[PDB]
C-alpha cells in the first residue's frame, strides 16, 4: 500500500529503528536511542539538536543527512478509527506493513515510564516483536502519506500496540469527572 521508497527512510538505530521524516528530521523511540552525546550518521553533537517528549525522540540536523528524500508531514497522532500502517523492518531487511486501527490518545504507563501516545489495535505471532520499537506509524491522509508516531510497546499476547507521539495533549487531555 505505502509507496515503495518510504521504506528506505526506516533504518536501524540504537536497539531499535528510526524514521526520516525529512532530510533533516529523524524520529525514534527514546528508549532505543544511543546515549545522548553519541555521534550519529557521521554527525557530532552540536551538528544536530534533540528534543524528547515522553518516549518520542526527534533529531534535527542543520545540514540535510538524507537530501534524497522529500519532507513528509509529522502529525501528533491521528483521529481515532484511522487504519494506519506500522512500517516494521526486521534486522534481515524484511519489510512488514502491519495494519492497525488507531485508538485513543492518552498518557500511558509502561513500566516505570509515562508515554504520551496513541493506542492501536493490530488487525491481524505475526505482530510486533521485541526489537521493533522506533518503526513509524503512517497513513494516507486524503491523497498523501503522513507519519503519526513511532512504535514503542505491545502486549505479549493480544493485538494492542502503542505509538509514541510528539506532543502533549490539549483537546485530548484526560481529566477526572
Amino acid at each position: 500500500s505505502a509507496p515503495v521508497s518510504i521504506w528506505s527512510r526506516v533504518v536501524q538505530f540504537g536497539t531499535g529503528w528510526g524514521f526520516w521524516v525529512s532530510g533533516h528530521v529523524f524520529i525514534t523511540a527514546k528508549h532505543v536511542a544511543p546515549p545522548k552525546g553519541t555521534e550519529i550518521f557521521g554527525r557530532k553533537p552540536g551538528d544536530f539538536t534533540v528534543t524528547s517528549s515522553g518516549d518520542f525522540l526527534k533529531y534535527y540536523f542543520t545540514s540535510a543527512v538524507r537530501p534524497d528524500i522529500p519532507a513528509m508531514v509529522l502529525e501528533n497522532g491521528c483521529q481515532e478509527g484511522v487504519v494506519a500502517s506500522v512500517l516494521v523492518k526486521r534486522a534481515s531487511g524484511e519489510m512488514l506493513a502491519l495494519a492497525v486501527r488507531m485508538g485513543s490518545q492518552a498518557a500511558i504507563k509502561i513500566g516505570s515510564a509515562v508515554v504520551h501516545g496513541q493506542t492501536g489495535m493490530l488487525l491481524t505471532d505475526l505482530g510486533t516483536i521485541p526489537g521493533d520499537a522506533g518503526c513509524p506509524y503512517v497513513y494516507k491522509k486524503g491523497n498523501t502519506w503522513v507519519v503519526i508516531g513511532v512504535h514503542v510497546a505491545a502486549t505479549r499476547s493480544g493485538n494492542t500496540v502503542i505509538a509514541a507521539t510528539h506532543g502533549e495533549p490539549t483537546l485530548e487531555a484526560l481529566e477526572f469527572q
